[PDB]
């Protein structure tokens, strides 16, 4: 456990009265009213959406290891994004290359033809310099 | 940091012509000019334990994984693992639906909870509910 999941995952479960894997306003607002605090139904829903990042209004777990890290969901989800570029960049430059990104697909099963990876390294360059960097991997 | 660009200098020393790739014969060069007389079998052998793509010659990324000191498959390995460790987000080993979920979603795939529910169903092998690595190897 890292800055403790163990703990997040005790955290989750309290929070988690009913254990069906969700947070909602209701059992947020019964855990905050227990320490002596007395949030409105809109600060509850408030709260959620600032790491609602799959938008169904309530708190997942990992969503909730967002809360813990003190983040937003922007912020989670361009740690997460990054983490996978990471995984192409093999020489960690900056850059996915056409090689790179052909030696990545073939490794994680999808086998491609040279003009298939030329063709979504085409696409996603937007800068012209016939790579693809983090920005443009974004999208 | 230092090591990349060392690789990278070795690289472009092989790869004579520039293509992005070293064939049999500019690796053959290469270790003609120092100690050897390999013969073609030996070298499409050395090329052979890194072409992950199987196209008989080496790029940049297969030449790291010589440079690392490891075969193919064990660069495989480590890569998926990098893939899988994106998915398994408090990481304890199992990727489970909310987390497929919440990781697809922010790299812009929004999957319905049916749609989710569905992959892990088809990757869980020993039916715990969590896809495992050896179990995302195969989902692979
Ligand atoms: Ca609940
Ligand atoms: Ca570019
Ligand atoms: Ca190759
Ligand atoms: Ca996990
Ligand atoms: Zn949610
Ligand atoms: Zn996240
Ligand atoms: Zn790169
Ligand atoms: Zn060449
Ligand atoms: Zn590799
Ligand atoms: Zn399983």
């Amino acid at each position: 456990t890292e800055e403790q999941i163990a703990e997040f995952k005790e955290a989750f479960s309290l929070f988690d009265k009913d254990g069906d894997g969700t947070i909602t306003t209701k059992e947020l607002g019964t855990v905050m009213r227990s320490l002596g605090q007395n949030p409105t139904e809109a600060e509850l829903q408030d709260m959620i959406n600032e790491v609602d990042a799959d938008g169904n209004g309530t708190i997942d777990f990992p969503e909730f290891l967002t809360m813990m890290a003190r983040k937003m969901k922007d912020t989670d989800s361009e740690e997460e994004i990054r983490e996978a570029f990471r995984v192409f960049d093999k020489d960690g430059n900056g850059y996915i290359s056409a090689a790179e990104l052909r030696h990545v697909m073939t490794n994680l099963g999808e086998k491609l033809t040279d003009e298939e990876v030329d063709e979504m390294i085409r696409e996603a360059d937007i800068d012209g310099d016939g790579q693809v960097n983090y920005e443009e991997f974004v999208q």
